[PDB]
DNA sequence: TTTTTTTTTTTTTTTTTTTTTTTTTTTTTTTTTTTTTTTTTTTTTTTTTTTTTTTTTTTTTTTTTTTTTTTTTTTTTTTTTTTTTTTTTTTTTTTTTTTTTTTTTTTTTTTTTTTTTT
């Protein structure tokens, strides 16, 4: 669920008695998009190329 | 300090219902085949003066079988009633007009990550 009240960002993902939580935490990084890559790439135009 | 009662969400998997992929039948649609209309010219058909020997109508009279005729009893005709179809008032629904309130989608371009197949 969600529970932000513009005082933050809150997602609370409560987990399982049969759970250590701190893997279900890895797994969630390895898996989900709340680690993303940024591929930086700097382009820009430089005397008009 | 140990031990006893009660409460719910889960191990759940099966029954019921819903949703989503399917393909027989009457209504469209493109094709070929047969009805219509306009020109050329073409031997061919067809319109109109003259002569002619014909063959059917009008003097007159005759009869007979269709035109006279009266009457019995049928039976088509007309009357009432009711059903079936046609046709028109009535109602309902939908569309368009011009200022308002709201929204919703399809693609390029690169680079990086998931998410299936081999």
């Amino acid at each position: 669920r969600d529970e932000s009240d513009k005082d933050g960002m809150r997602i609370v993902i409560e987990v399982k008695r049969d759970a250590v939580g701190e893997v279900v935490l890895n797994n969630l990084y390895s898996q989900t998009q709340l680690q993303v890559s940024f591929g930086i790439n700097m382009v820009a135009l430089h005397h008009g190329q």
